[PDB]
This record gives structure tokens, C-alpha cells and sequence, in this order.
């Protein structure tokens, strides 16, 4: 077919692939035990985001949903790519500041509502509730943030400032990117179909990357993942 935004899947498969293979070799000269735990947890982000990413470069988790007078094409594997990436990142976070087994189960389970009410939405026919399952999984997300915000950064001044400094930094570039993800959204193909879909391709790789590479870089350079 050969559309717009296959230059970007290009890219994203492309960075991802990249990120997986040092963090993998960097990962397995590693002897250190809890080094080891972040290193299994952040390598195994970039390749799930990869093969999701060649997948719609090659043509698949894409569909046809009707909506506004038009045939819109919602890229679903998207969603089968952040539903087992969002909750390792989020694991990897709650790990460093020794984050409480409820708080997980409910940051990972709230993170579950999230990627499912938003891909409903992103399949619903009825224009107008779309955005209401955006507006669910939306507040989904909020309540993890508030929880990054405050519970987490709390327990990560039982930390090393070392720890607790590495924390800030990925809280903070999670809860910048994190808050992107909804608007783009809202103004593009699942939403209101302003911005183009290639345009849209195109930012959301930028936030995929930086989010995943970006954020596995950062965590795994960091000497706060020795125990
Ligand atoms: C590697 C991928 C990451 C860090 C993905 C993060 C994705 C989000 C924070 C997605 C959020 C969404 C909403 C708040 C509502 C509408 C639909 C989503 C799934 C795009």
C-alpha cells in the first residue's frame, strides 16, 4: 500500500530494535542480582514494542472503524503493544522506591483499565462514546499519576539519594510523556481527526521512543538498580 506514516513505523521499528539488542547485551554482562531484575523487566519493553511496531509496518493491527461519515483506520495493535508495556514500566518504577504489593497489583490492574476502556473507544461506532471510554481510560490514567506523585516519590525517601534522585527523573519523564498520550488521541484518527494520521504516527513514536528507550537508557546507566 505504501501510506504516509509508514516512514514512521520505519523509525519506530527501527529504535526499538536498536534499544532491545544493547540493553539485552548490556543486561547479560551484568552479575549484579537486582541489577538483573531491571535489566530482565526494561529489555523486554523495546522488543514487544518492536514486533508491534513491524507488524503495522507490515500491514497488520489496523482496522476500518466507521465513525463521523467515515471509514477511519484505528491501529489497534498499538494497544496489544502498551497493554504488556505501560505495566513493566510501571513495575520498574514501583521496584526502585520498594513500592507495596497492593500498590502494584492496583497500578498494574488501574493501568489494565486504561489500555482496555481506551481501546474500546478507539473500536466504538457511536461517535460520542468514544470519548466517553477515552474519558475513563483517561481517569484511569490520572489516578496511576497522582499515585507516581505522591505514594511512590514518598517511598523513595526511604531510598539513597542516589535512588530517590533516579526516581524523580523517570517519575518526571513518565508523567510528561504519560500526559501526551491522551490529547494526541483526542485531536487525531481515535478522536477528532484534526491531526492526520501520519502526523499522528510520527508522535506517537517520538513518545513510544523516548518513553521506552528513553526511559530503559536513563534506568539501567543509573547505579540506583544495584541492590
Ligand atoms: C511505551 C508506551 C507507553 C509509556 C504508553 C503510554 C500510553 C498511555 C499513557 C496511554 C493512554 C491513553 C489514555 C489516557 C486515554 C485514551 C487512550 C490511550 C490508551 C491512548
Amino acid at each position: 500500500t505504501g501510506r504516509p506514516e509508514w516512514i514512521w513505523l520505519a523509525l519506530g521499528t527501527a529504535l526499538m530494535g536498536l534499544g532491545t539488542l544493547y540493553f539485552l547485551v548490556k543486561g547479560m554482562g551484568v552479575s549484579d542480582p537486582d541489577a538483573k531484575k531491571f535489566y530482565a523487566i526494561t529489555t523486554l519493553v523495546p522488543p514487544i514494542a518492536f514486533t508491534m511496531y513491524l507488524s503495522m509496518l507490515l500491514g497488520y493491527g489496523l482496522t476500518m472503524v466507521p465513525f463521523g461519515g467515515e471509514q477511519n483506520p484505528i491501529y489497534w495493535a498499538r494497544y496489544a503493544d502498551w497493554l504488556f508495556t505501560t505495566p513493566l514500566l510501571l513495575l520498574d518504577l514501583a521496584l526502585l522506591v520498594d513500592a507495596d504489593q497492593g500498590t502494584i497489583l492496583a497500578l498494574v490492574g488501574a493501568d489494565g483499565i486504561m489500555i482496555g476502556t481506551g481501546l474500546v473507544g478507539a473500536l466504538t461506532k457511536v461517535y460520542s462514546y468514544r470519548f466517553v471510554w477515552w474519558a475513563i481510560s483517561t481517569a484511569a490514567m490520572l489516578y496511576i499519576l497522582y499515585v507516581l506523585f505522591f505514594g511512590f516519590t514518598s517511598k523513595a525517601e526511604s531510598m539513597r539519594p542516589e535512588v530517590a534522585s533516579t526516581f524523580k527523573v523517570l517519575r518526571n519523564v513518565t508523567v510528561v510523556l504519560w500526559s501526551a498520550y491522551p490529547v494526541v488521541w483526542l485531536i487525531g484518527s481515535e478522536g477528532a481527526g484534526i491531526v492526520p494520521l501520519n502526523i499522528e504516527t510520527l508522535l506517537f513514536m517520538v513518545l513510544d521512543v523516548s518513553a521506552k528507550v528513553g526511559f530503559g537508557l536513563i534506568l539501567l546507566r543509573s547505579r540506583a538498580i544495584f541492590g
